[PDB]
């Protein structure tokens, strides 16, 4: 699809995710145990901008863009 492997780590976490209310940066360190928060933040920037994802109603939880 074009990304990075490190961007679509953190992609199908939060495609995976069903919840309605998403995930937090909390959770993507939970489970992405080997990034560094530098390595996630970089990842949620990108996949923000580009528009893989959003930030939901609560203004720290992030879903994929359908």
């Amino acid at each position: 699809n074009g990304l990075t492997v490190a961007q679509n780590q953190v992609l199908n976490l939060i495609k995976a995710c069903p919840r309605p209310e998403g995930l937090n940066f909390q959770d993507l360190k939970n489970q992405l145990k080997h990034m560094s928060v530098s390595s996630i933040k970089q990842a949620v920037d990108f996949l923000s901008n580009e528009g893989h994802i959003y930030s939901t109603v609560d203004d720290d939880h992030f879903k994929s863009t359908d």
